[PDB]
């Protein structure tokens, strides 16, 4: 609302609900409904407090707030431009126990092709860090070079942007 | 924090990417066409009043059929890059002079300088309709463009659509 | 002897084009004069010399100055064709047999015979100022060239020179 | 010289368009795909025995993805410049690696290496159908290109040809 970051970041969530958007279409009956609660929520889980009260708040189980916050860090990982995304959600990463430095050599992917790929991994393994990176390392060999120019550009004007304080 | 800075930063960003198509053009470009274009993407901001419209071709020895060629180049980098008519505004007399639509605006935009100049190479730049070749231009890309791109493309021209109305 | 191979062999080919180029103008000739240049095209690889010149109207029964505009327009074939003026060296004679400039050579070449042929067709060919006139024709289609169309006439020309580094 | 000497002119000069064809296709890499794809342009012409086309990724750190997608443009590169299948014969032990089709021939050939290379970046490089998306490339250009670029793009060709006429092979 204020600054070119807080607008940059307001416009990057709006990137982020399409992301969440996409991964509906792989969840079902109240799974779908508590998903669809969070969706319209996470910019508030950024400190452990509202972490922890949100999933009682809004009656969401355990294991589909788990499921969530992970889904989430994916489409962080995505649309994040100079980590301005994972600082936001700081507590975040704490919180699901994923790597708040993690950034792929490429990023704006397909929010609908990430998903497809990102709905036969399991979510809570303990080795979902390692089937992230294998994620986007996949897309990245898969992806054409007209798309991944398209990408870097994308990445470079917001980076040239976030350089103007003046 | 607001004031008008927001719209200065966003055309100097998107006048770099003017560059980069400009100099994709270059490509096509050969011998004294190829000199004379390069001296007008050094002076292509200054076509901002219809006196500094006049003198440049004469003043650097510029062939006015490759000053026509140029500012029609320009233009459709303007078309490319353009976010709520601001670059459009900026060169309004640039638009006197070319007589192209000001108010065209492609359906979307933000596409690869090397592949719109590749299309752009197969026109007439002296077309007496040179406007609907535009027309036609930026509709051969959108058929082709795969969904994953035009997605990108939409959203760079939201972010800064965003940024200049929210400063 | 391979590298006077490739000479020979790129000078006939050259010839070709030009063969396709004068058939090209045979759509702007009528009733006679279709019939002396379809003779002259045949014939043409033997203006070396300007005994054998100045022996063609009478040892092929043609006008005299259907003759010499046959000279003319294939000089504008031959200006459109040639590499490393190998046409305008075996064919020196006949350029001082038409006192036609056998130095120049336009800025690119290898442009369409039909589009060639149609500007080409609103010029009297036995002015004295055809020269200039000739200058003006290669100048009026490189400045209406689109621009992918100049590349891949400088690739040819470019690909033909290479190969004959060297002779 | 030779006779025979003229093949190796004419390959010699299909290969400046070879190199200008995969310079075209660096403005589509960046980072460490940019320095790989760099140093093969350097040393493709020694990929003309299995055991070469091996040992090079090897040698000079080039990732098999890298390298994979290096020859599938190599050989895209070849089919839009190849008179009578000399470089297709020239290197045809690696069409024995790409498994790409070596007697493949577009329409037309000599098309603009820039031009080229645009088609070719929406392109997935490792695909299974890699080769119809190949042919519907060629398709694409041919009905897309105005005759007068075409008819030059003939008239190099057939220069090419007649020169080879000369060669016995
Ligand atoms: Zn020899």
């Amino acid at each position: 609302m204020n600054t070119i970051k807080t607008v940059i970041i307001s416009e990057l969530e709006k990137n982020v609900d399409e992301f969440l958007n996409s991964y509906l279409e792989y969840l079902k009956y109240d799974d779908y409904d508590q998903y669809c609660t969070m969706i319209g929520l996470y910019d508030e889980l950024t400190d452990q407090e509202s972490i922890s009260q949100i999933p009682t708040k809004y009656s969401i189980d355990p294991i589909n707030f788990q499921k969530f916050t992970r889904v989430l860090t994916v489409a962080i990982y995505n649309y994040d431009v100079n980590y301005i995304l994972a600082e936001k959600y700081k507590e975040l990463f704490e919180f699901t126990n994923m790597d708040p430095d993690f950034s792929p050599k490429y990023r704006f992917y397909s929010p609908i092709a990430t998903c497809s790929y990102l709905s036969q991994y399991d979510l809570i393994s303990e080795s979902f860090q390692q089937d992230v990176t294998k994620l986007f390392d996949r897309m990245h060999k898969q992806q054409p070079g007209c798309m991944l120019m398209n990408q870097i550009m994308v990445s470079n004007l917001i980076k040239n942007l976030l350089k103007n304080v003046q």
